[PDB]
């Protein structure tokens, strides 16, 4: 393969850093990547947030659930759906877009918006030697992180982005088969299939997990997916992107 | 360096050679999109290939007559998938519903999906095809849905058209870095945002008028209010709670 996709498929979440921060040149290098990817309509719908300020940082590391690679990294960004800037459009050109703006399928749209530029924004760190990981932990308390980041109605953090100079290396998480994720013409017809591929998978897993904790953990896919699953959080989630003025 | 230069690179392409891609190429692209960052583990997406002449014929009639569904390299369907989850829950007989159903899981599925795209694009792209999402498949869901023949828990958020290209395209001007980040907070004054949409403004409008020879000098913020006054898929609410979504 080619530079792209060998960088691509060598991928791996990084949650140990140096306390090194990272360039005005190599912050802003990321950012211009995170903006060049395709926006639904040309409606860019995002906002992101870097994070230097130490106290902030260790609040936030707190907020996401105790994460320290939230705290100890080159940079924190905070990606944010924001149609805000399309609020302050609404008054500019003096025409109502709420009903736009506050419907599921704009919310959709900006969720869409947000995570393909994080995307390039994680390429473009991880193509620079950086290490990289998305921290969803901020949904735990996004009322909190939204007061510290000061944001106005119709912005919503989606999640954090870590980056930095590795203080380690961790190995490469094993994905579902390619003929089990990738359809021809129609989706699966038969669950009883779908079982066979999730039950070789487990194996795959199972001996992943054995291999890499010398025994001391053999979970299976479908039992991990089974156990957070069942026992669900963030359920206040519905109410807070409504007060913030999406998905209504 | 180059993963940077193909990113910057970046335009949408809507003519494509009638010539398709390789097993190896589609393959190459699919496993490139897999290894994107995945909320906990979850892997929440399915992908759909339509070679099927036929079915690429409506597809494009219901993405809003879009000629580049039709004709291209591939054409791939984006699904949010919580349908393998459902299945996981009667293999390992543990209801699942609440967390699946939860407005917090419907942008975790949403995520995973643009996620692993974005690599699709990227990986087509550094190949020297061309790309272009597919959004228009959200104009008829349920069509689009019986088509593919799809089960409960799974949802079409978007296509991905790849070919060869049959022409070129200019770059599309983004907004300041300047304006799209921040230090620390959000920008605390509106007026400044304003001032910020009225620059890009006369970026944008000079973009239009320098590509069509003055034939159009649109402005951005008059672009966003025009389709953004008209509201469109006002059916999307009810339809993924239909198939087990944000419920
Ligand atoms: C999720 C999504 C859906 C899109 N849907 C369409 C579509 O249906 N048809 C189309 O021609 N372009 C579509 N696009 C491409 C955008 O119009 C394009 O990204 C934007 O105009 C900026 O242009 P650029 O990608 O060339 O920089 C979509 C982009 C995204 C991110
Ligand atoms: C949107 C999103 C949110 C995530 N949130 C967290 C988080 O809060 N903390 C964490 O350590 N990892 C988080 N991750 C990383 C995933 O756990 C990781 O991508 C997955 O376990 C697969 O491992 P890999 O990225 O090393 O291949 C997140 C990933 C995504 C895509």
């Amino acid at each position: 393969m080619n530079s792209v996709i060998e960088t691509i498929l060598n991928h791996r979440s990084i949650r140990k850093y140096e306390d090194k921060p990272l360039s005005e040149e190599q912050i802003q290098t990321i950012v211009e990547s995170a903006q060049a990817a395709s926006t639904s309509s040309y409606i860019q719908a995002y906002s992101i947030i870097g994070v230097k300020d130490k106290e902030t940082k260790r609040k936030l590391a707190q907020l996401a659930g105790n994460q320290p690679y939230v705290e100890t990294n080159g940079h924190f960004f905070v990606f944010c759906a924001d149609f805000h800037r399309h609020d302050v459009i609404a008054e500019m050109e003096k025409k109502d877009l709420s009903t736009a703006l506050e419907s599921t399928e704009q919310f959709m749209v900006a969720i869409i918006d947000v995570a393909l530029a994080a995307q390039n924004a994680t390429l473009a760190a991880e193509s620079m030697g950086l290490g990289a990981c998305y921290i969803g932990g901020l949904r735990n308390e996004l009322e909190e992180v939204s007061k510290l980041l000061k944001l106005p109605h119709h912005v919503i953090p989606l999640f954090g982005l870590t980056v930095g100079h590795p203080a380690g290396i961790t190995d490469k998480k094993p994905r579902l088969p390619f003929k089990h994720v990738y359809h021809e013409e129609t989706y699966e017809p038969n669950d009883e299939q779908t079982k066979k591929e999730l039950t070789a998978y487990n194996e795959e897993i199972s001996a992943y997990y054995n291999e890499r904790t010398n025994g001391k953990r053999q979970d299976t896919w479908t039992g991990q997916m089974a156990e957070m699953l069942s026992n669900p959080k963030r359920m206040y989630m519905k109410e807070f992107v409504e007060k913030q003025g999406f998905n209504k």
